[PDB]
């Protein structure tokens, strides 16, 4: 920096160029040598994927953490992902290196320390010593992993033009972009920098940026967010999206068309309200008629099959769960022609021909930040019909929470509802109890504390996921694998009388072991990405 005076000081690398940014004379002032390098303008320009504080730099430059795919490494870790031994760079035994230190001499490329030159999207490596094994990846704890960007970034400055999928985000800049998805304004204190990542119109699952393909395409870009879970945070409904992209139904959902138009109450709604009552427990049963009717079944074409569950939100609209519609584990790979929703079915089986439509979908939007390879985390799809499906008293779509509004349910109720032809019971176990059951099903569930479903797994609950069931004991047992894969999990508002849906079913670690639960997939971060992914329309 050059606030006016100081420039009678001589030149400091740390005082300008590492505690502030900076530009080429300063940094020449302060060097002794015109040394515009190659790795050290880079060791500059390759660490501007970092810019937070003193040491998000110095931690950079001095090669000890990886900056994003890192061929700024220069650190001491000899050994790979699993754990194999890194075999010298001068070396020939086992590999005779493409690379030796000569087509690469930018990187520090010398003893067997992990480097990146080629630049791997896997980022630093080295070669194996397990002579079946020619190079590897290597476990380097990345820059500032201590750091935890909050408020899904809102405040964020710095560099990231790439997301999760790693598309370079175009410039808020273009005549599109700006002067063609003007259309949608934001939130005017985040200043869009070229094409950076940003969180404009206060998204609550990150921050993103348009990309290239389908216009007003879009992606999330990686970073590293806070733990902030809504568990531990109106008089009626105002109406959220765009009915010209959403189809109408929204203004008017989640308010029963047979029961809470009809003053009537379920037979086991009242169970919902009163839900500090240390209830007897209550199983599952057939629902009543037009009990859930945003209920959505997912049927495979050939053969018929029931893959999923999935719910509906508007006449066009239909949520689901990304790994029912994706999945390379089952080599699964499943296209707006492979499928067909049931709307407002009672059977398993029969065709309510008086009563459910059956649709194609016309475009199948998987979730944008959805990964397997680890752990289902954002399980989440999002389906358009080919057509506006026509409501009645069999069909009729739910409400989709603010994260304010989720906030305030579980403020106040302490159980939700869960229904479905139980379809996870049947995708993801043998189901070797009594089979299938004959018509759609219904139960109520208890919501457990974060920290509870936290430490009641080996596995790991971002602040995005939920858990739901009692938890097992000798009359106050556990069965959890309820519902349908990518169903909803519903609670019902006692401000507004609205049923919204508040998690979308995924896998539960609670279908194996008698005593663990079912996970679900918050639905109050949704919103925004549903606005910008109906936006992409019109018409
Ligand atoms: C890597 O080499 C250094 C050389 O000092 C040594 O300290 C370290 O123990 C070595 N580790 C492996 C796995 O070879
Ligand atoms: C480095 O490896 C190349 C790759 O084939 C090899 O041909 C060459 O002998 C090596 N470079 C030098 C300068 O010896
Ligand atoms: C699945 O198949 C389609 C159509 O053949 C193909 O374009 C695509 O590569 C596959 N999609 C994914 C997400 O793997
Ligand atoms: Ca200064
Ligand atoms: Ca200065
Ligand atoms: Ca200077
Ligand atoms: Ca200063
Ligand atoms: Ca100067």
């Amino acid at each position: 920096a050059n606030t006016f005076l100081e420039e009678v000081r001589k030149g400091n690398l740390e005082r300008e160029c590492v505690e502030e940014t900076c530009s080429y004379e300063e940094a020449f002032e302060a060097l002794e040598s015109s040394t515009a390098t190659d790795v050290f303008w880079a060791k500059y320009t390759a660490c501007e994927t970092a810019r937070t504080p003193r040491d998000k730099l110095a931690a950079c430059l001095e090669g000890n953490c990886a900056e994003g795919l890192g061929t700024n490494y220069r650190g001491h870790v000899n050994i790979t992902r699993s754990g194999i031994e890194c075999q010298l760079w001068r070396s020939r035994y086992p590999h005779k290196p493409e690379i030796n230190s000569t087509t690469h001499p930018g990187a520090d490329l010398q003893e067997n320390f992990c480097r990146n030159p080629d630049s791997s999207t896997t980022g630093p490596w080295c070669y194996t010593t397990d002579p079946t094994v020619r190079r590897q990846e290597c476990s380097i704890p990345v820059c500032g992993q201590e750091q935890c960007v909050p408020d899904r970034g809102q405040q964020y400055q710095g560099r990231l033009a790439v997301t999760t999928h790693g598309l370079p985000c175009l410039a808020w800049a273009s005549a599109q972009a700006k002067a063609l998805s003007k259309h949608q304004d934001f939130n005017s204190a985040v200043q869009l920098v070229e094409n950076f990542c940003r969180n404009p119109d206060g998204d609550e699952e990150g921050v993103w940026c348009y990309v290239a393909g389908k216009p007003g395409d879009f992606g999330y870009c990686d970073l590293n967010y806070c733990e902030e879970a809504v568990e531990e945070e109106t008089s009626e409904y105002q109406t959220f999206f765009n009915p010209r992209t959403f189809g109408s139904g929204e203004a008017d959902c989640g308010l029963r068309p047979l029961f809470e138009k009809k003053s009537l109450e379920d037979k086991t709604e009242r169970e919902l309200l009163e839900s500090y009552i240390d209830g007897r427990i209550v199983e599952g049963s057939d629902a009543e008629i037009g009990m859930s009717p945003w209920q959505v079944m997912l049927f495979r074409k050939s053969p018929q099959e029931l893959l999923c569950g999935a719910s509906l939100i508007s006449d066009r609209w239909v949520l689901t769960a990304a790994h029912c519609l994706l999945y390379p584990p089952w080599d699964k790979n499943f296209t707006e022609n492979d499928l067909l929703v049931r709307i407002g079915k009672h059977s398993r089986t029969r065709y309510e021909r008086n009563i459910e439509k059956i649709s194609m979908l016309e475009k199948i939007y998987i979730h944008p930040r959805y990964n397997w390879r680890e752990n289902l985390d954002r399980d989440i799809a999002l389906m358009k019909l080919k057509k506006p499906v026509a409501f009645s008293d069999y069909i009729h779509p739910v409400c989709l929470p603010d994260r304010e509004t989720a906030a305030s349910l579980l403020q106040a109720g302490y159980k939700g509802r869960v229904t479905g032809w139980g379809n996870l019971k049947e995708t993801w176990t043998a189901n070797v109890g009594k089979g299938q059951p004959s018509v759609l099903q219904v139960v109520n569930l208890p919501i457990v504390e974060r920290p509870v479903c936290k430490d009641s797994t080996r596995i790991r609950i971002t602040d995005n996921m939920f858990c739901a069931g009692y938890k097992p004991d000798e009359g106050k047992r556990g069965d959890a694998c309820e519902g349908d894969s990518g169903g909803p999990f519903v609670m019902k508002s006692p401000f507004n009388n609205r049923w919204y849906q508040m998690g979308i079913v995924s896998w539960g670690e609670g279908c194996d072991r008698d005593g663990k639960y079912g996970f679900y997939t918050h639905v109050f971060r949704l919103k925004k990405w549903i606005q910008k992914v109906i936006d992409q329309f019109g018409e």
